[PDB]
């Protein structure tokens, strides 16, 4: 067995064609343009295949056994660690002008990045909202992108079945409650001198957000025109994980809860990292840098529930004894 | 025209075959460890791609029109940026254990990183000391690698004329002088013999002999005038290249290095020979980096005057 | 020495947990003191370059040439040493937002805002007090050396006069502005001719036209300068394209470097403020967060203007030839 | 309470005194010499600060209450995460030349890096093998180092007892040699292996078995430790490239730093070789491991 066969090179190292080059014009920079793009889409393919697989771990009910636990959390953490080094291979394309690129630009319409499928499958499998072109089986492979279910929903569904809700055992939902409840009196009581009232007001935006945790109608509102993704039960597994992260079945748990966090903010990382390059070569649906910048908002953040949870931090005291 | 199409990627992402599978018993980090050689792979076509551009501007006479010194430089750069990321790219297969490896490892053999065509290409057309394939690779040998085109147009730098600026015979000149002027007679008697030491082609001639140097004697001297005098403006672009030409060195180095360290981290103690290639013995431009051992004062530079700009 | 040399007994001992100080040692208040030093000591050293390189602008001998190698080359470090920086946030990155939240109480009012030399920065840089968006909505001796820095040269200014007396651009020279847009008329009036030889390419040719040519327009560029889009001189803005069409040029070789370099500090900058206020969000929720957010707008890009040139990118058989 | 009072600037940004300056001519790249070295003498005291309360977590006994073992991985993990950014850190100090060094190079001697107390700390409270600088150097060569306390906790790894689970038992050619308890103490007589022969296996285990529950969290600490040996030697092997790229070759002791005779966890590296085809591990039965 050949190092070459077995990567199969006759494929990866005969995929080089520049346009420019078939139009007559070689342009030396076009094969940057191109070796870029199919490394970036390597990734996609490692990233699919991670992603995947933890996929699978949820769906089968797998995750239902911890054992299974350590597997998760660090293909999580292999995704991670490949986005992290996806934001630093923009700095091998910044070593090409814009002056490089408006010489073989022409040659590549009607081309697009919409055109990648991986990335796409990507923002699907993780659970980016849809809604915010392919022929044959690409279009299947997205369909089934579309309908199979999403990362974020299987984490959902895990959270749902966390340990603690349960209102006749440890009773979480209820005593986090009853306990901030007689926090916030407290603090009113104590808050009684007369210029700081700073305090009654620094107080009365304290209330309004601790006390909206507890506000099932205002979640669903909220889920329905998309601005919180995980319902409400998740959210009480959610909070159980961060208060109660050095219990031992809770931290690899939180780890994960981290790690989900991690790979939408790298997301996020990519798709500025994108954005300022589209803006060195070209200056200023698609208006089309501008729909670009438009993605790197939260709006794109699939685990927008899990990072808003720090809102809802407490003074230590106040949270239930276990 | 569709990016799939455009960037062939039919190929590309059609190029996975897991051994392990083929073979009746699928393992999830041979996936990793393919993709991870692919991606190195494609880079290693890169920089055999702006390598030889560059080349080939030594070996066409461009080089001679000072137009194409920032090509040169800026492509040389490149190769640079790219192993700086080659380089950060091992830290993904470190989240691979040594435990899953060993799952896969016995569906590999006798593959081996050594039947890695390219960057053997690489290492030729840089400089360092089978089918078809066979065809490339020696003529990799053959052609005028890096290390010779950089040579022969050191060989040419300005100012070491002897009826011009005369540089060598200044310095020498210069350095006797600076020497007897102050003059722990171990402190002096040992930064003596490596001054002036610079002086005696013989040293060097019987260096190049046993592998030490690379660059001819002439090509010393370019170098260091390019060193000495780099802020005037005609050798402002030069000296940025001999900072690439040592960068690719060092990260080259680098490559080598945490290549050596996955080994270890996999397979524990093929890696007794790995650990020698992280040696002086494969940097190409040795006698660039040496060219800091001959550090003067600033006093004992030869003074430019009314040169060439 | 080694000690003394470094002012380790000042360096290693300004490390004062004020959680500890209220009887409450918060472990990972440290990082959050130690994370914030290192920034500062390397605020203090993006002083140094930037500071020297003012003056090599100042001092008048800029147009010696021989010191463009020290101009550029110390905006290059510049440049790695914010790379290191935008690296450095993932440091911060491991603290969690329950840990944060044990300490952040003892904080206030300290508040960031408050880092002399972070505004020192942006201000020798160029970024302008009129183009800032207000928190919400709006010193010492440490007011003079800020009070100088507002009203002193700053690096886009000395870049700018720098770039007036760039060469090509006399009239009765090389005539580089002249023969540009007498040029880009014949390629406009040939390709308008080829393509009336749907397509619907009539849209696109007029888009490419009116972008083009109000280049040239000096009045429509003064109401962009005075409105706060554009910050160069019609004149800089001259001389910059020189150097980019002509970079190849060895006398533009070096200075097309310095417009990468330039160029690279907007680009860094932005990038960590941009991990900063990524920062603020997982530590805080979601307010400071929204004028943050404000900050990572092209208002804040000193070098706008080098950037804006890639627009008026023309094909290159159009770039007039030079003899 | 104000920023700069709050992070002593006042101390922390008057540190700048450059041999320059108080010896004739200020050299520019002097600057940058004492900044990268403050910055480094910063992460290493915050290195300390992580190291010492790990050791004390296993000194208090916190650490055999497993509700600690996140913070303990956690930390250790954040140590890695500085000595990466430290190997990135040189790239600055590579933007200066040999030739502006050696214009200020006169004027540092006879300071050393031989000197610097932080390092030599941080080199023994890991547990590699002068004022009152050396009260704190003295207590540091004493204290029971990061290397013995994880040795102490590996000691009490479950699943070793002899009449327990009975792990050291087996199959039925470089894997008879881990069996061979004198040939192992013999070793670690030259000190060519660092842990005990019961330490030994207690990582052996959390190896073995790492998706157990009770095991996970330390897989990750065993990992983590690896991982700060790798990044001290990739900063020896910096440093060293630097000095090269400074002062030429002819430096020669430096190289030597760059072995694994300086790997604190030699042993947790070389309990991956031992690698048995996943038939042969032993199983598993009724599970105390929550
Ligand atoms: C010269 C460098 C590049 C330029 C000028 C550029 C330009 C653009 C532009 C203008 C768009 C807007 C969509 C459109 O109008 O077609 C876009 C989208 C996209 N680009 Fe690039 N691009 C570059 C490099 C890359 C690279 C290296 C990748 C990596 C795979 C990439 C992936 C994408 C993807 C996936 C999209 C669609 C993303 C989305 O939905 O947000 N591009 N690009
Ligand atoms: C999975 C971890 C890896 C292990 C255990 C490993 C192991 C080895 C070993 C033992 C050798 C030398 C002897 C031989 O080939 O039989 C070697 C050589 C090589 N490996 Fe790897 N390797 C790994 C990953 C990689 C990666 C990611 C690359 C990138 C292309 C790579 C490229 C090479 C090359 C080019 C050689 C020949 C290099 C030379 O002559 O210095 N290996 N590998
Ligand atoms: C725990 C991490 C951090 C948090 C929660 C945080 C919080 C904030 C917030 C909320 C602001 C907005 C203004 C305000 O309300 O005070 C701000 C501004 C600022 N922070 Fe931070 N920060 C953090 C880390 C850092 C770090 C690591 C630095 C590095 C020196 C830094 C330097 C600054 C500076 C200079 C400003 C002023 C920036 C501007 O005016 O746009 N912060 N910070
Ligand atoms: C221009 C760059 C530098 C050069 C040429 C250099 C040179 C050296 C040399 C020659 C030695 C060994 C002999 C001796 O100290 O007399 C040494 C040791 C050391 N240097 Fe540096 N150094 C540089 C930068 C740094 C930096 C940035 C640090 C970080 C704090 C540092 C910290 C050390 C330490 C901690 C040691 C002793 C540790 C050991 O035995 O491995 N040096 N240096
Ligand atoms: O033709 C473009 C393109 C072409 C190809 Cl092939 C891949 C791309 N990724 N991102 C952009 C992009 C580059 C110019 C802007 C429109 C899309
Ligand atoms: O089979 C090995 C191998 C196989 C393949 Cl396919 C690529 C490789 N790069 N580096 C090593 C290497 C990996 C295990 C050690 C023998 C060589
Ligand atoms: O107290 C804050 C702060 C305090 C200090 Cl000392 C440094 C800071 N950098 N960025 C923020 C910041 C941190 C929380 C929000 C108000 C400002
Ligand atoms: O003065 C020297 C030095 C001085 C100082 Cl201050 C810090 C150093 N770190 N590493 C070396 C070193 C630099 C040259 C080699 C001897 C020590
Ligand atoms: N893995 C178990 C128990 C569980 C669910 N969610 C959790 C969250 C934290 C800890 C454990 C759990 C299950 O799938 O039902
Ligand atoms: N470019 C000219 C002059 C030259 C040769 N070597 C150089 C080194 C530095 C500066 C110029 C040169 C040539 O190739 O002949
Ligand atoms: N925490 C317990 C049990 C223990 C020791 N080492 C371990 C390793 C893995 C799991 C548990 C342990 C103790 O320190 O005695």
């Amino acid at each position: 067995l050949i190092y070459g066969n077995y990567l199969h090179l006759e494929k990866v190292l005969n995929a080089q064609e520049l346009q420019s080059e078939t139009k007559g014009n070689k342009i030396h920079d076009e094969h940057l343009f191109i070796i870029t793009h199919q490394a970036y889409e390597l990734w996609f393919k490692q990233i699919l295949w991670e992603l995947d697989s933890v996929r699978e771990i949820f769906q089968n009910g797998h995750v239902r056994d911890e054992r299974n636990m350590l597997k998760v959390v660090s293909r999580m953490h292999r995704v991670s660690v490949i986005l992290k080094l996806l934001v630093q291979q923009f700095s091998i394309l910044e070593t090409m002008t814009a002056l490089d690129f408006n010489d073989f630009r022409e040659y590549l319409s009607p081309a697009s990045g919409f055109q990648s499928l991986q990335f796409r499958l990507l923002e699907n499998k993780i659970g980016v909202l849809q809604n915010m072109n392919f022929k044959g089986e690409e279009n299947e492979l997205l369909l089934k992108s579309e309908q199979e279910k999403t990362l974020l929903e299987l984490v959902e569904a895990w959270l749902e079945r966390t340990p603690g809700l349960e209102p006749h055992g440890f009773n979480f939902w209820g005593k986090l409650e009853k306990n901030i409840t007689r926090g916030l009196e407290e603090e009113f009581i104590r808050i009684q001198a007369e210029e700081k009232e700073e305090q009654v007001a620094e107080f009365q935006k304290q209330k309004e957000v601790l006390l909206s945790l507890f506000d099932e109608k205002r979640h669903e509102h909220l889920l329905s025109k998309g601005e919180r993704r995980l319902s409400y039960r998740a959210l009480q597994g959610a909070l159980m994980i961060y208060f109660y992260r050095e219990e031992p079945r809770f931290q690899v748990p939180f780890q994960l809860l981290t790690s989900l966090m991690d790979i939408d903010s790298l997301m996020t990382k990519w798709r500025y990292n994108h954005v300022c390059m589209v803006h060195r070569m070209l200056g200023s649906g698609s208006s089309g840098y501008h729909y670009l910048r438009s993605t790197v908002s939260d709006r794109y953040k699939v685990f927008v529930d899990l990072f808003n949870l720090s809102t809802y931090l407490i003074p230590r005291h106040w949270i239930p004894k276990m």
